[PDB]
């Protein structure tokens, strides 16, 4: 499999430090995000399927899933949205204009909770992770996984170890010893309800419980 290295922008690589180094108290924000652009990537095949319905085929069910993975300090964001090409993922760009923007009123004071009004809420997950895979499938090509470890590099590989999607992205957060919290269904369960209320698609978690 071959993994192609690839450079963040420099005003992309300042942003990821600035998150994930941050000491923000209320980082339980990183989730409206994610739910958020998962959302809207449904947004964007449903738009699809109202001219072309033959593009649900591929994954027919739209919905959110939220997958803790205990056992890896994981927690996985899966949506059966629009899903990114391997060309989006290593070009990933109003992303530019959001992080300066974003930068910028970041020193007038603004909260880290403002970033998603700027278009770059994906960076918010280095709140609660120090490492993040994002695993992705567009209809019409193959499927990838991104990496990166916050640095001011990140990998694009054919994607040969993950269970497919059919459709969509699914971001496999790998959170901090002090984040592990996020793994629990209950805490999991409050931060959706608070922040994820007016969501058009199922927002489903799942959760292993022992047979007893
Ligand atoms: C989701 O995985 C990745 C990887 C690198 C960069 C981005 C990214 C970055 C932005 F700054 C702003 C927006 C994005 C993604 C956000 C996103 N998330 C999901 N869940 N699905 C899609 C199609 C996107 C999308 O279209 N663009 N997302």
């Amino acid at each position: 499999a071959k993994v192609e290295t690839h450079e963040f922008t420099a005003e992309i690589s300042q942003l990821m430090s600035l998150i994930i180094n941050t000491v923000y108290s209320n980082k339980e924000i990183f989730l409206r995000e994610l739910i958020s652009n998962a959302s809207d990537a449904l947004d964007k095949i449903r738009y699809q399927a109202l001219s072309d319905p033959s593009q649900l085929e591929s994954e027919p069910e739209l919905f959110i899933r939220i997958i803790p993975q205990k056992d890896q300090k994981v927690l996985e964001i899966r949506d059966s949205g629009i899903g990114m090409t391997k060309a989006d993922l290593v070009n990933n760009t109003i992303a530019k204009s959001g992080t300066k923007s974003f930068m910028e009123a970041l020193s007038a004071g603004a909260d880290v909770s403002m970033i998603g009004q700027f278009g770059v809420g994906f960076y918010s997950l280095f709140l609660v992770a120090d490492h993040v895979q994002v695993i992705s499938k567009h209809n019409d090509d193959e499927q990838y996984v991104w990496e990166s470890n916050a640095g001011g590099k990140f990998t694009v590989t054919l994607d040969e170890t993950n269970e497919r999607l059919g459709r969509g992205t699914m971001l496999r957060l790998f959170l901090k010893e002090d984040q592990l919290e996020y793994l629990e269904e209950k805490r999991i369960k409050e931060v959706v309800k608070k922040h994820s209320e007016f969501v058009a698609y199922p927002i489903q978690l799942v959760v292993t419980k022992e047979v007893e």
